[PDB]
């Protein structure tokens, strides 16, 4: 009754107090009575009419033989004596670096509430056929109990607990308000997992990847060095920087994520995903009772519903980029008409206001989307999320790039192209900025303002540390993922590579944002959002296709933007035939230079590489001397 | 003394007789004692002064329970009783199917050949510094006896023997010399080994995947359906399904090693190559001891001395199409000169005596990129490979295409390149089939004849099957792995890929090869060479890259001869800077669209990745029954 609250399980309100003993009951016991053996805490042992309202959340920790234990159930591995990443188990424990038999400083917050995550998670039913006192509560035998407590509405949320002492200190190590600092991935990773550290490393790595691209192309535009090189050296410049950038990405996150041990970490096979329903049968590969469902069904929902609400999307962003070029040739003959001095600022408004219905139809697309995938009743959570990828991918290519492919391949008018690019990069990402972190850290304040104003108005002898952080991060709100934060830099990298031919200065306005956004979604995951739960991951996953085929489309878009300049065609003044011919050569001749850049470099560097290996021969050697034996 | 003879062991001439009871004891020694407990025989128990220049062939056999242990050491994934495909132990031998304590039906002679031959490759020296009796053998421990026999011309050859009375009952079904048949792949794998059996695999395949193109091409070029699609659909057609086929050949790949089970065999740790020689050190992975050499060394000796060479070799094969190309020039002169009977079966010489020089140099540039290779001190067999499947199909490529891009790319003469290309791919086809296996064929049927009069002239009671059958297969070839078979076929996809569009026919000159090769291969693994130690391999390995490289020129060399040809030039009659464009559109949209075929479609079928699932979960199953208890 006196230990460390690590997780928080808010019950719901019209919950009866027999499934409350029974969760209690469930969660206490030993783990061969069929529990799970953590130690479960209400938040407050007496209560007052006042503190009525918050008398469902409860706390769980547990003791440290315990986190030992977890530790060896969920497959952690840490670093040896030897310099060696080997999974944690507790006979062999004494072998790993910085142990003691009374250190309580080996296993990090993150990875503790990861192993109470996931030992809540592994809580399944074995003789209960239902919930007790719930009778919609459909309980089979294999089947997780938390997952059917969140999905009836029983349990509303399970979520760690901020440390209080520990932000404060990588607070002051992670804001880089002053000027260029490196960031502190492994700080980052201690106490936010390994997900948002790899993401807060990718983002370290693409600041410091367009920097060659805006130092190079500030004067390039500037002092205009078209003429001399005809868009030759700097277009193979920066799509040769683009494939070394993301094939060194891949090299850095090998080191990283063989640094922090999930290189190395065995593929947990996936659970059904909570929202999967099909009918009660007999899994073919695991053998257990599950919900199964027809795959020829699945197909239907997809390429009959799905696909053809894509396309009428696609048409509707297609329609609303007409109006906006309707409106764009309304502003210039309203620009002919009245003057000079106001018809000027009057070009920059159409634009501003097409940026803001982007940024308002992809979020209603991003909302349109989850529906509709999360209705195709996809079994595990990798397929919904390849999914979902590929509609708001789609999508927002589109979205973003439709006018901009019309003025430049349609109107070719590169003054316009040059000012739609800038004015919709620029518009994008300070709307991006203020609706992502800023105005949601505004609000939190408030909400942190109101909810200490309400505590300290108390007639209770409650310890307010604890109690009050609970009520403060209870109403908070929950980190969806890293998936918005990879398709920001997939825009960016869009508005960066493919028109970096006509305007490279657009490349400077990606790192003048990206100093801000290393600090802005720093704020978010320190002062706006709960804290995430710790998930291992070793790459960007699905992102570096993304990446790559981004780059890939950069070269056809730059060769063209090339083969429509008054620089090039002056060389070719009267054959246009030959010029065609010699853009096609030279874009082929990049792709193929890009692939042979991509399949030439190893993914892993040498040193990884040779640990992997001895990571391999130790485990043979040990196979050969148990046959031996 | 009266066991079944697996291995012959041959030595050399001048060996004293310290080594070879040096050898025998080693060999017969147990495995406790450093040995390997292999029987060991002399060819023949007595001698008389007729045979006295064959005393140097030994036999290496073993008894059932030795084989069953080392097939336990290998690593062989057998079939369970409850349709799963496991990891072979002796302590779980009871589980597997048609296994009994009395049956020596279980292991095939293809395995047992295998088995003993990887206990001979794992007999390593722990004591001894030298062989006893050499002095320059220098030994190290850590450092396999074999090796180091073979290396000092001690060991002249280990190599395994035919079986002829299984080998009769593979030929009788084997030779489709009357019609269509489905090759037997199971029976070819169970005497040869999975590597010729993916090969032959390979090639039926290859063989009934040629057919939709060589029968829809066929009308095509007689009746010149050219007019009505205009090069559209049947180039669409040839490279999707190229890419088609090169997928569904995967599948059947992973389909076929999963049923022999070289899908689930672990990766072994590969030995240092046989003339990979450094200084004496401590490898740093395994930390034995073991030669070492620089890597840049090695990039030095690769990156001035060998691509100057290909460079130079690529040069010289350049310099002897435009002698050929001047041969031409100089025969149609004749044809203009003399007269009109004698003077059109002369334009068909020069292509044919360039064809007989194309695959004269070919041969030449191997034995140079061979001993070029060998020179470079590559560490392991699969670098070695790589490289010289590097040089060989950059050079391959070159000397057999460079001729035809030269006269569809620059003389612009489709006649001349539907002579040249049937001349050129019927020439090396016919010259290939000859050089390749039916004249070795008749030198080892005389050999044969020859050895059988010698040995029915002798003067000793000497069993003559065993005898006689193992001086027969000492002085066959041996088989150089499976590179030129299948080089052969990347060759024969380039003249049927590569100009499909003007020149449909030549895929059915490939169809009329193969079933021609199918019989002929066999021959050549049959009657013709030694019996090939059983190498396991779960694909063809690095050959798919170069076949899909293959099918990705092959779109870029099809679209500028569609965009050559007058049939689509009278489309575009006046503006040839739109044909460019649209062909090029195509071009790009057939790219995207063979690539999103090939990511689209899985590698493993369905049934084979949730069997793959299912051993996985067993595994995973087991390891937490280990942790719960
Ligand atoms: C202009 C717009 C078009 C170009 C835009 C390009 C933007 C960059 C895209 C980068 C690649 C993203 C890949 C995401 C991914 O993994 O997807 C595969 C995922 C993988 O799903 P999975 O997990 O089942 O497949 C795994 C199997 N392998 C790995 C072999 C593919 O595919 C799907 O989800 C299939 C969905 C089909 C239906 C989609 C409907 C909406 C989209 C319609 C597109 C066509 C009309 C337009
Ligand atoms: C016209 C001629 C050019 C086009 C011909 C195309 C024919 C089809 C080729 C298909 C791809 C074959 C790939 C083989 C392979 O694995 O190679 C990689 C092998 C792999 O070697 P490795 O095993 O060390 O590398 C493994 C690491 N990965 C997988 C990441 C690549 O690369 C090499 O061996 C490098 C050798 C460099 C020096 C070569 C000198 C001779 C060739 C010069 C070519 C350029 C001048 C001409
Ligand atoms: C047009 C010709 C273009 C040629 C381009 C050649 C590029 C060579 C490779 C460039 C990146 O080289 C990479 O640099 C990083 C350090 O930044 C090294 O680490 C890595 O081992 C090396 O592979
Ligand atoms: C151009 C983009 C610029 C982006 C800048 C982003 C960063 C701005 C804010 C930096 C300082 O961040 C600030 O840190 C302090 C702690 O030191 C936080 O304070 C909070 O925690 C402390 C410590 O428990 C409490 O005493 C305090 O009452 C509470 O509000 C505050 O909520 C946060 O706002
Ligand atoms: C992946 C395929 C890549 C292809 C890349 C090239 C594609 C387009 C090539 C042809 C367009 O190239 C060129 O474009 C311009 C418009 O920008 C056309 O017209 C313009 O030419 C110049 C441009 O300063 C002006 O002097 C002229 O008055 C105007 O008509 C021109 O007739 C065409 O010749
Ligand atoms: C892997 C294979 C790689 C290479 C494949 C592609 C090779 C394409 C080679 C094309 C060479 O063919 C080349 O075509 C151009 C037109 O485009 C010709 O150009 C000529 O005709 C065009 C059309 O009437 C005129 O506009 C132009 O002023 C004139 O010079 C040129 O004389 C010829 O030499
Ligand atoms: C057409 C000319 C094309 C030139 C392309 C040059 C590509 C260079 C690739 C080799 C350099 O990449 C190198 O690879 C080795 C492994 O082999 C790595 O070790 C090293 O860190 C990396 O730097
Ligand atoms: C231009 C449009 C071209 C569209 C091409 C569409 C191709 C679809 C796939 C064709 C091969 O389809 C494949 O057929 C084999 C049987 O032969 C099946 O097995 C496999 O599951 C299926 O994937
Ligand atoms: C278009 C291409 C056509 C390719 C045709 C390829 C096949 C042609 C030969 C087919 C028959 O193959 C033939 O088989 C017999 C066995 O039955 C072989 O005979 C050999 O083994 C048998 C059995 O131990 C001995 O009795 C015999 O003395 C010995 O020569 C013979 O060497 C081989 O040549
Ligand atoms: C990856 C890039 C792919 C590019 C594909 C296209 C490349 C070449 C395009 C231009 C060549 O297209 C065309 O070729 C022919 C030669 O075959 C040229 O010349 C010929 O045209 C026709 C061909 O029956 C004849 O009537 C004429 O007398 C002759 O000069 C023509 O001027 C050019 O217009
Ligand atoms: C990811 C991006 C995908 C698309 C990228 C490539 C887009 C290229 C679009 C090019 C359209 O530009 C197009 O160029 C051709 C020349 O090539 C022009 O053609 C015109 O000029 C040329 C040159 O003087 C004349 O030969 C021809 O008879 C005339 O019609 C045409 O009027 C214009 O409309
Ligand atoms: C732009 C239009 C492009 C159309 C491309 C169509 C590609 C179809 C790919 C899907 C068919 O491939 C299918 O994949 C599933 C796994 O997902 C396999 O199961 C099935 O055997 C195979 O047939
Ligand atoms: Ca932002
Ligand atoms: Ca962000
Ligand atoms: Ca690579
Ligand atoms: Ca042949
Ligand atoms: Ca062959
Ligand atoms: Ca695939």
């Amino acid at each position: 009754s006196s230990f460390t609250p690590l997780v928080v399980i808010e019950l719901a309100q019209d919950v009866k107090e027999e499934t409350k003993e029974w969760l209690k009951n469930r969660i206490i016991a030993k783990k061969k009575d069929g529990g799970a053996q953590l130690l479960f805490r209400p938040l407050l042992n007496k209560y007052e009419q006042e503190t009525l309202e918050n008398q469902n959340l409860y706390l769980v920790g547990a003791s440290k033989i315990r986190m030992l234990l977890g530790a060896e159930a969920v497959g952690l591995v840490k670093e040896c004596n030897d310099n060696t990443m080997r999974a944690f188990t507790y006979r062999t424990r004494q072998n790993f670096k910085g142990f003691d038999d009374n250190n309580d400083d080996f296993l990090t917050m993150a990875e503790c509430q990861f192993i109470i995550k996931h030992e809540l998670e592994n809580l399944r039913a074995k003789d209960e056929k239902m919930i007790p006192g719930y009778p919609q509560a459909k309980l089979y035998p294999g089947k997780s109990l938390l997952r059917r407590l969140l999905t009836s509405g029983i349990v509303i949320q399970v979520f760690p607990l901020h440390d209080s002492e520990a932000l404060k200190k990588l607070e002051d190590t992670w804001y880089t308000r002053f000027a260029l600092k490196y960031q502190p991935i492994d700080s980052i990773r201690g106490y936010f997992g390994e997900t948002i550290a790899l993401y807060f490393g990718f983002l370290e790595y693409f600041t410091f990847a367009l920097i060659p691209m805006a130092v190079i192309g500030l004067p390039y535009y500037l002092f205009v060095w078209e003429d001399y090189d005809k868009y030759v050296i700097f277009a193979s410049f920066n799509l040769i920087w683009s494939t070394v950038i993301l094939e060194l990405w891949k090299r850095g996150c090998a080191n990283m994520t063989y640094r922090w041990g999930t290189l190395l970490m065995k593929r947990k096979f996936e659970e059904p995903r909570p929202g999967f329903h099909g009918v009660l049968g007999i899994n073919s590969i695991t053998g257990k009772e599950e919900p199964l469902y027809p795959s020829y069904k699945r197909q239907l929902r997809i390429y009959l519903v799905s696909l053809p609400f894509v396309c009428l999307c696609l048409y509707f962003s297609l329609y609303v980029m007409m109006i906006y070029f309707d409106m764009e040739v309304w502003a210039l003959g309203l620009h002919e008409n009245s003057g000079s001095e106001w018809t000027s600022v009057l070009l920059y408004v159409p634009s501003i206001i097409y940026a803001i219905v982007i940024e308002i139809m992809n979020r209603l697309y991003r909302y349109a989307a989850e529906f509709l995938t999360s209705w195709e009743n996809h079994r595990l959570e990798s397929a919904y999320q390849n999914h979902l990828i590929l509609k708001v991918l789609v999508f927002n290519f589109l979205n973003c790039f439709a006018s901009l492919f019309y003025i430049a391949f349609v109107l070719k008018d590169m003054k316009l192209l040059r000012q739609s690019l800038a004015t919709l990069l620029i518009t994008s990402q300070i709307l991006n900025q203020i609706m992502e972190s800023f105005l949601p850290y505004w609000l939190q304040r408030k909400h942190g303002v109101r909810v200490k104003r309400k505590v300290q108005a108390l007639k209770a002898d409650i310890d307010a540390t604890l109690y009050e952080q609970v009520i403060l991060e209870k109403e908070m709100g929950t980190y969806l993922g890293t998936f918005d934060d990879y398709l920001e830099l997939f825009l960016q990298f869009g508005y960066v590579s493919l028109f970096s031919c006509v305007y490279p200065l657009a490349a400077a306005f990606a790192v003048l944002n990206n100093f801000t956004e290393v600090n802005s979604d720093a704020l978010k995951m320190c002062r706006v959002f709960k804290r995430p739960f710790s998930e291992p991951s070793a790459n960007i996953g699905v992102w570096q296709l993304a990446f790559e085929t981004m780059s890939v489309i950069s070269v056809v878009t730059n060769c063209a933007l090339i083969g429509m300049s008054p620089q090039v065609n002056a060389v070719f003044p009267e054959s246009k035939a030959d010029l065609i011919l010699i853009v096609v050569a030279v874009e082929h001749a990049l792709l193929a230079l890009k692939f042979i850049l991509a399949f030439a470099i190893p993914d892993k560097p040498r040193h990884i590489q040779m640990k992997l290996a001895r990571l391999e021969f130790e485990s043979l050697e040990a196979l050969k001397q148990q046959q031996m034996k």
